[PDB]
């Protein structure tokens, strides 16, 4: 009987990738482990071979797995400065503060080596700046005593987002990202789910803009509703029972005053909330899910996955709605340009953005203490960059959320 798990043990450490799978196909343990507790994806991860990384998770194999000194395949891959192997292991649900014996997580292994790209990618899944290991020493302070002021800085600004979360009993994500490039310049748990709220109603606009470029709707179209129709917090088509609203004046009461009737009443048209999700697909846009209407849609359940983005998935998605190539020139700009018209937005980014700068937003408020927004923004009259953030869990008030979110605003604005 040939012991197959030590032979895929090897064959993963030289990056046989056809003998791995030849292995596996054998009957070999994905997650066989020799007498330090080393595992197949241990060794791919420490010796770099991304392609057996994969084939291992795709087929069974235990990300976490811990060694006898606490060493998990994403403490390898980040010690050796392998980026695409911390991406793939966090995507399969790698546990990000893992701590090794000496009390070390990948965000300390990462700041005292100076890896400033996996110090920002561990940002995204949420790692712990305020973790210390048996010293004391937090990822800043391993980065100062080494002399890595690059990702000192980074894990200064991302302490300061997360601090303030922790007063209030938060859960906060943001992310800053390039117009143009699609760049990341700047996030934290950008890769975490949070509730979306009012938020979606821009992907809305996008989803009708779409169905408007194909010739399905007209924004000069009159639509009919009554009063059964009417929701919550129906400012504007409150007012329009007798005479109706035009498709474009129902897109701009949604995105401008954040009308809710507005918006059941533009979700009918593309089929509901499945409808909005299965345009989200066709954006490229596979995380982002829609499941209820307003005023549902604002439950914000704990760990519920129902009607959430992720910041990233919302900042990339609202570039590509902005300026991509799916939504005509016209409509681009007709979305950038009802988005600059929102005024219920006040308390939040455009309480600190000095003057001269361009802003165009969308907020989003829930029950549970949530509270978010996008936005387009630009200190030279025009935009440049994308800013999502959203908190959730708090319970807080609606003034103590509000502050929350202009403070890391301000954050960014100084940091520009």
């Amino acid at each position: 009987g040939s012991d197959l798990g030590r032979k895929l043990l090897e064959a993963a450490r030289a990056g046989q990738d056809d003998e791995v799978r030849i292995l596996m196909a054998n009957g070999a343990d994905v997650n066989a482990a020799d007498n330090t507790g080393t595992t197949p994806l241990h060794l791919a991860a420490y010796s770099g071979h991304l392609e057996i990384v994969e084939v291992l998770l795709k087929h069974g194999a235990d990300v976490d797995a811990s060694d006898v000194f606490g060493y998990t395949p994403l403490h390898l891959a980040a010690y050796w400065g392998h980026l695409e192997i911390v991406e793939v292991l966090l995507k399969n649900g790698a546990d990000v503060n893992a701590m090794d014996s000496d009390g070390m997580t990948p965000l300390h292994l990462a700041a005292k080596w100076g890896y400033l790209e996996i110090v920002e990618v561990l940002l995204k899944h949420g790692a712990d700046v305020n973790a210390q290991d048996k010293f004391g020493k937090t990822p800043f302070d391993l980065a100062i005593d080494n002399g890595n002021e690059d990702a000192a800085g980074v894990l200064l600004t991302a302490a300061k987002v997360k601090d303030a979360a922790d007063q209030l009993g938060a859960r906060v994500g943001y992310i800053e990202l390039d117009l143009n490039s699609g760049k990341i310049l700047a996030s934290f748990r950008s890769e975490e789910r949070f509730p979306m709220m009012s938020t979606f109603k821009v992907l809305l606009a996008g989803a009708i803009l779409s169905r408007i470029d194909a010739g399905q709707e007209q924004l000069g179209r009159r639509i009919h509703y009554s009063q059964n129709d009417l929701v919550e917090y129906s400012p504007v088509t409150e007012k329009h029972l007798t005479d109706g609203m035009t498709v474009r004046e129902l897109a701009s009461a949604a995105i401008t005053m954040s009308d809710n009737t507005a918006a059941n009443l533009l979700l009918t048209t593309i089929g509901g909330p499945k409808g909005l999700t299965a345009f989200l697909h066709n954006m490229g846009d596979h995380v982002t899910r829609l499941d209820r209407w307003e005023p549902e849609l604002n439950e914000a359940i704990p760990n519920d996955e129902r009607d959430t983005t992720t910041p990233v998935a919302m900042a990339t998605t609202l570039r590509k709605l902005l300026t991509g190539e799916l939504l005509t020139p016209a409509s681009r700009q007709q979305l950038m340009d009802w988005m600059e018209a929102d005024k219920v937005a006040g308390p939040l980014l455009r309480s600190v953005l000095p003057a001269g700068w361009f802003i165009a937003d969308k907020s989003g408020a829930g029950e549970r203490g949530s509270r978010g927004i996008v936005a387009a923004l630009g200190p030279d009259g025009k935009p440049s960059r994308i800013v999502v953030i959203y908190t959730t869990g708090s319970q807080a008030t609606m003034d103590e959320l509000n502050r929350q979110i202009a403070e890391i605003g301000a954050s960014l604005i100084k940091g520009w």
